[PDB]
Order: C-alpha cells, then structure tokens, then sequence
C-alpha cells in the first residue's frame, strides 16, 4: 500500500511532510465520538471520556470521531492514507455516546480537558442549533490561553438570509470551516453564515474504521481535521506563534471561492499562509 487521500494533497499538505515538517511537538483535540487504538495505522498520546456511558472511549462505536482523527493524522508506513500531520501526539476526546449525540456539558468538558491539558490543536466535529455564555466561557478562555479551535457545521445548507451555523460558529472566536470537494466548489450540505471563515475539503474522505480497515466519510466535520492538521503543522516552523498570529495565516493567504457567506475566504493552502 502506501496510499495517501488526496484529501489534503488539495490544500498543500503532502509539501511539509517532505522539508521534514510532520506535524511534530502539536497534540491535537479531536472531540468526538471517539479514535481506534487497535487500527495499525493509529497512534493515540491519550484520553479521558466525559460522558458516562461509554466511559478506554479507547473503544469507539460509531466512527466519527476515529474517522476525524484519522485525516487528523493516520499512521505514515506501508498501511493506507495519510493526513496533514502524521506524527502529531494525537490526544483522543470523546463527550459523545455515539450513534447518537450527547449535551454541551460533554462538548464544554473534554474541550477543557484538551486546552487546560496544553493541547495545541482542537478538533471539535459537531454544531449546535443555539450556544450559551457557558460554551462561549470556553471557547473564549480555551483561545485566551495559547490554544486555536476549529469546529465542522454545514448539515443544513441555505436559509436565504438567515444563516445555518451551528455553534462553535456564530461567535467571533473560533474558526468554523465547511467542505468543498476538488473542483473548488462548495457542497449541497454545507452551512453558511457571516460567521464562515475558511473553507476546506470534505467529500467522500477515505479513512479508518473500528473493526481493521477504512470506509467513506462526506460530511463537514471531515474537514475541520484539515485546518487543526496544518494548524499543529503551521505551530512547526515557529514552535512559538501565537493563536492569533497563525489564526491570518491560513485565513490570511487562502483562494478565492465565493462570497463570504459560503466561500468564506478561500481554502486551505499548506506552504503560502503557513509560509
């Protein structure tokens, strides 16, 4: 095998991971259903689930979370697919039950765990309908202390004016990214809003699955694992860049798509805004 998704390949990754920049020192938050310590091509730095039914959450039921992480960064050997930063610590969250959904006491607690637990990167796939000051306490003080977040949304799609995102997403911290697929063009189910702020991949994503093998995912929570992928690899040339600095990098120098209400500002583009 070998095989790497072109996933990424659309956003500049697979350059870095030659100049030796492999995502090294990050550890990245993916908060989900939970990430396979089995699979051959996994290598998770650890966890602590939050919400008491599956509660390893070294075992997960679902995929959506195994799968996130999996473009995260999945194992670089002769086993399959390759993401952004392959040899990151992944740090594997899971505030969900899976086959299912679960409460922001569960999306507000492991995302607390991962930012005052020094997670560099967070990868949060899920949007809620309404937020509370509780969940805008966290994502304020998780960005007001060294961390940068990234949250899915789009499941939902057009409403005219009114906009369709969830939340992580209408609040000014916190970068929300959607799916678009090659051709550069956006995805039927992908949320829109003044809120919007880059855009990246995320249409039938081939990645690993609990059991020993992978699967296909589309979806827009696929492609908040590219941003926070090139984020812990944008923390790589400077070890000591900030949230806000890295936050213009990527947005800073991205393509132009559309409107920034569907386009945001572009898509994602390892070795121009991440230099």
């Amino acid at each position: 095998a070998q095989s790497v998704p072109y996933g990424v390949s659309q956003i500049k990754a697979p350059a870095l991971h030659s100049q030796g920049y492999t995502g090294s020192n990050v550890k990245v938050a993916v908060i989900d259903s939970g990430i396979d310590s089995s699979h051959p091509d996994l290598k998770v730095a650890g966890g602590a689930s939050m919400v008491p039914s599956e509660t390893p959450n070294f075992q997960d039921d679902n995929s959506h979370g195994t799968h996130v992480a999996g473009t995260v960064a999945a194992l670089n050997n002769s086993i399959g697919v390759l993401g952004v930063a392959p040899s990151s610590a992944l740090y594997a969250v899971k505030v969900l039950g899976d086959a299912g959904s679960g409460q922001y006491s569960w999306i507000i607690n492991g995302i607390e765990w991962a930012i005052a637990n020094n997670m560099d990167v967070i990868n949060m796939s899920l949007g809620g309908p309404s937020g509370s000051a509780a969940l805008k306490a966290a994502v304020d003080k998780a960005v007001a202390s060294g961390v940068v977040v990234v949250a899915a949304a789009g499941n939902e799609g057009s409403t005219g004016s009114s906009s369709t995102v969830g939340y992580p997403g209408k609040y000014p911290s916190v970068i929300a990214v959607g799916a678009v697929d090659s051709s550069n063009q956006r995805a039927s189910f992908s949320s829109v809003g003044p809120e919007l702020d880059v855009m990246a991949p995320g249409v039938s994503i081939q990645s690993t699955l609990p059991g020993n093998k992978y699967g296909a995912y589309n979806g827009t929570s696929m492609a908040s694992p590219h941003v926070a992928g090139a984020a812990a690899l944008i923390l790589s040339k400077h070890p000591n860049w900030t949230n806000t600095q890295v936050r213009s990098s990527l947005q800073n120098t991205t393509t132009k798509l559309g409107d920034s209400f569907y386009y945001g500002k572009g898509l994602i583009n390892v070795q121009a805004a991440a230099q």
